[PDB]
């Protein structure tokens, strides 16, 4: 009937196509028709990601693969529950008021002016990012920026306005790409290769602190804005106050657990994922002292997407057991050798760049990761550096905004022409693309 | 400083005192120590019951009982998906005005009086509870409820209010004894002793078709309302429409699935918890036929409940671990033995049925089970029985409201005498009582 119950069909049909003729032996060819089969469902996003997730452990269990629990025990990594813990920290800090305590005190380090307020804007909703998420910082800050330009005069002046808030929403995806939590497909892709919090930042920070002012950059040299204008701020100078005096303290002991994660936990006994016991240490400080209810914290979090995790995990999980990855390996040892490493993680990083622009960035760093990881390549392992690579680029989503949340929710504004987004994409994704090939060339290896 | 957060430190400091002052071996002192924090964090109802469900694999881990993904593993047994697709057809049913639609066809049954209304409104109550839950299918039903009253002539005759809402909630707390899903203790206990979906309904179908009557005569008959009034309906006669043919199509397949879940999965290969598959396919087979979006799943299932679980499974399995367990028996042995098993259940099914009515069923529940299993008692075995009967007590809350959601949904009308409430539970709790020992007695033994 409808467009996506005619694609889940077709899709179907390939599986049994596959199914059924393929000269490789019986388990491999299940995993790659697996492999089409979610791979066709998550791009097109005919069902919700997380409901294709979800068909992952029955579609290896009715062909035997796994045993069942053995599959759901993969809803469960302890990735999620790190994640479930920073989303606690996101309804804490968004319940009690401090975002945007954080964020008018920061607009107040700009007396008045705008030269300065737009660029402390974007770095403040990248350092949320880092925590929060990428969509709800947007939203939160919208408002904020719509009463920054108040004063701006809007009329032939919609360049500003692009400005203001294509920076906005970019400093969010690229502030997802500093930690663990901000963004999923850092977790999927630590998960997959076993990375911490720390081991991760060491890979995100920096790459986020050259790509944001190369951005913005980009941005006032494609766009031409004035930023000459004043501030008459009208709303209310908000104070701290207790509970976001405890917030932020808690905020603060937990980003110093982890950070220090390693020195810690080698000095009380040697825990596997102490990072996931700090957050859910944070979850139960927060409650403790009676700052957030849970009903927040379910209105809160995105649980579809802790149930993507696991549907990717179960996924490298089954091309791990059937073979397929091995197999993939030995297929592609051949093309991998002939050319370089340079050119293949250009590629690599160029395809996830202009695909999450048509897709969810989750679900496409959930099932490219596991590719690209799993292979365990001959002519070079780097299997941390390109799962690295693909959860970056994954969140650099510049192009239209059917790609992120936040594009589309600052396109509502009804003033951001189309195509400027869509070439500032194109510039901003082939620079990001030089760059994220220049750092894995020289950092990472 | 607040009530709870000086429960928490009495508790914290009891814990201490039986971790020190206690003159059994480290690890038995540890899993009894922990009992008794968690006991009284769940019954106090201090932390938010998903709050220390999230605790207690902290507590394994930090105190090295446990490593933390074996811990976490928990939160994923397979009778938490199962209960996740339950949601996922109650979202849908929901969404798609199915439950409406039955209601209202089921009030036209009676063509205008009163008499038979509200009798086959707390049969229909009890039959959605069976798969929807015990508070939405209590908040549906309740403006249905006023709108049938709304010519009752509401002056000195509270008592036919009273009974046809009263009705409704016992109704509603009852037919979450039928199905695994419809109430959460029920599945505790099912992973507690791996029971299936018809091996659980053979104990708890014949149980509330037992136990709704007793409740409708015990209320008829200590209340005396007049209905014989006629129906002055006025709201839209809905009709069918497609997806909601669909839905009840695919309802109905789920159901026979499970029933029949022996013979199938015997003659397809001997997959480990059909049931659970099954449900994940309700999910996917309602989101690939375009009737249900995940954003309502998410909205309407209760994930504080997928948490629990997960916390009370890691609790058994601690006490399965560290051999607390087996001492508890070891000690209980006298006393078991020294009385009948009769009385034992007795006092077991009192002691639930009057807790509950202070603390939350699930909570109850998901402490308790774990102890009267995990024993494996010496006189005798009886190691799912016990855990049925509590899982069914702990759903027969007919005391204040602060008992059950259901009970202050309808008490929130503003017109239900706490001492009537009071009474008729009273009454109630003990006519369960009894017909709890004497199905347990007779039938299963």
């Amino acid at each position: 009937l409808h467009r996506n119950s005619l694609i889940v069909l077709a899709d179907v049909a390939l599986f049994l196509a596959l199914y059924h003729f393929l000269p490789f032996e019986h388990n491999v060819v299940l995993g790659i028709s697996m492999l089409a089969f979610i791979a066709v469902l998550w791009l097109t996003e005919a069902l919700h990601v997380t409901v294709t997730a979800i068909l992952v452990p029955v579609m290896a269990v009715f062909f035997g693969i796994f045993e069942t629990q053995a599959a759901l025990n993969n809803f469960a990594n302890s990735i999620i529950f790190l994640f479930l813990g920073g989303f606690a920290l996101a309804a804490a800090m968004h319940h009690q008021g401090l975002d945007k305590v954080i964020a008018d005190k920061v607009l107040a380090m700009a007396q008045g002016k705008m030269s300065v307020a737009v660029f402390m804007l974007f770095g403040v909703t990248a350092l949320l990012s880092m925590w929060i998420s990428n969509t709800a910082t947007a939203a939160m800050m919208l408002p904020l920026v719509l009463g920054v330009l108040s004063k701006v005069d809007a009329d032939k002046q919609r360049s500003t306005y692009v400005f203001v808030l294509l920076g906005v929403a970019y400093s969010a995806s690229i502030g997802g790409i500093a930690t663990l939590v901000g963004s999923p497909p850092n977790a999927i892709a630590a998960a997959e290769v076993g990375l911490s919090f720390t081991d991760w930042m060491k890979f995100g920070l920096p790459t986020a602190m050259m790509m944001l002012p190369m951005a913005i950059a980009i941005l006032y040299f494609l766009l031409k804005p004035t930023l000459n204008g004043m501030f008459e701020l009208d709303r209310a100078p908000v104070n701290w106050d207790k509970g976001k005096v405890v917030t932020l303290g808690i905020f603060g002991l937990t980003v110093f657990l982890w950070i220090f994660s390693s020195p810690i936990n080698a000095a009380l006994g040697g825990f596997k994922s102490f990072d996931t016991l700090v957050a859910l240490g944070a979850i139960l400080m927060l409650s403790f002292a009676r700052v957030v209810h849970w009903k927040e914290i379910q209105k809160t979090a995105d649980w579809g997407v802790l149930l993507l995790f696991g549907g990717g995990l179960c996924l490298s999980n089954v091309l791990k057991q059937t073979g397929t990855s091995v197999f993939l390996a030995n297929a592609l040892s051949d093309m991998v050798s002939h050319m370089g490493i340079f050119v293949v993680i250009l590629v690599v990083a160029t395809f996830v760049v202009f695909l999450t622009e048509f897709a969810s960035n989750t679900a496409s760093a959930a099932l490219l990761i596991p590719v690209f990881a799993t292979v365990a390549e001959a002519f070079g392992m780097s299997p941390v550096l390109l799962s690295v690579l693909i959860a970056v680029a994954a969140s650099c989503a510049f192009m239209l905004p059917v790609a992120t949340p936040p594009n589309a929710i600052v396109f509502a504004s009804g003033h951001i022409k189309q195509s400027e987004m869509m070439r500032v994409g194109l510039y901003l994704n082939i620079a990001c693309i030089g760059l994220l090939t220049a750092i894995a060339m020289l950092f990472w290896q």
